[PDB]
């Protein structure tokens, strides 16, 4: 069975769809702070 | 008690800032450990 780099290709996968989740959200957080900011003159 | 709210919020700010790091480390790590 060569289902061992195809597994390992999902996990990859998986985890690169996570991250991209959690950069996407980080930046509406700094976006966020940014916008108190402004809004505190 | 007003201004020391507006502190409190970019505090939060902070802590959620961290904990996204943290786990885009750990993200990082575990795909690190998938390419053996």
């Amino acid at each position: 069975d060569g289902l061992g780099e195809e597994i390992e290709a999902k996990a990859k996968k998986i985890l690169e769809d996570y991250d991209k989740q959690l950069q996407h959200l980080k930046k509406q957080v700094e976006e966020a702070k940014k916008d108190f900011e402004e809004w505190e003159k």
